[PDB]
């Protein structure tokens, strides 16, 4: 197994996957690593599974129908998935806790919005369709890029939407477009 986290890449108190070669810390995977269970796949693997079984779910799909889908198991495993793929990017960093706004010139968010956030209406099973976390999702970066305007610091959101677009594109396997 590796001897880092393969979403923050550091060291520490690791759990290993049985199946891939991949370690994790506990709160870093998503879902939180399980108690038991010997032996233990992570998500990466149990993303991979759902491809083999069903190998035809790579064939292009419509965001518009991914978005009306209810979040049975498999919809619930890719949305963890798609947050795990984003907090992997080191600039998450900016927009995983509860913001603050008090900067001349600009006003908050009316619905502010924070990946831990999102993490935690994953976990109590509180969006009933993709459609729902995917707003949360896009909402931080929308967010982010009212505030802070003309600051340089808006590039951050950019930045990291496109790694959450990339990854659901990937993920849902979108139909490939010009
Ligand atoms: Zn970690
Ligand atoms: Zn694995
Ligand atoms: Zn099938």
């Amino acid at each position: 197994n590796s001897n880092i986290c393969e979403v923050c890449n550091k060291w520490g108190r690791l759990f290993c996957c049985d199946t891939c070669p991949r370690s994790f810390h506990e709160h870093c995977h998503i879902p939180s690593v399980e108690a038991n269970k010997n032996p233990w796949s992570c998500i990466f693997c149990r993303i991979k599974t759902i491809q083999e079984r069903c190998p035809e779910s790579q064939s292009g799909h419509q965001e518009s129908e991914v978005l009306m889908r209810q979040m049975l198991p498999e919809e619930q495993l890719k949305c963890e998935f798609l947050l795990l793929k984003v907090y992997c990017d080191s600039k998450s960093c900016f927009f995983a806790s509860e913001p603050y706004y008090n900067r001349e010139g600009s006003q908050g968010p009316q619905k502010p919005m924070w990946l831990n956030k999102v993490k935690t209406s994953l976990n109590e099973q509180m969006y009933t369709r993709v459609e729902g976390f995917v707003q949360d999702m896009r909402l931080i970066f929308h967010n982010h890029k009212e505030f802070y305007r003309e600051d340089k610091f808006t590039r951050l959101g950019i930045q990291v939407q496109d790694i959450f677009e990339k990854n659901f594109r990937n993920i849902f396997a979108i139909q490939e477009t010009s």
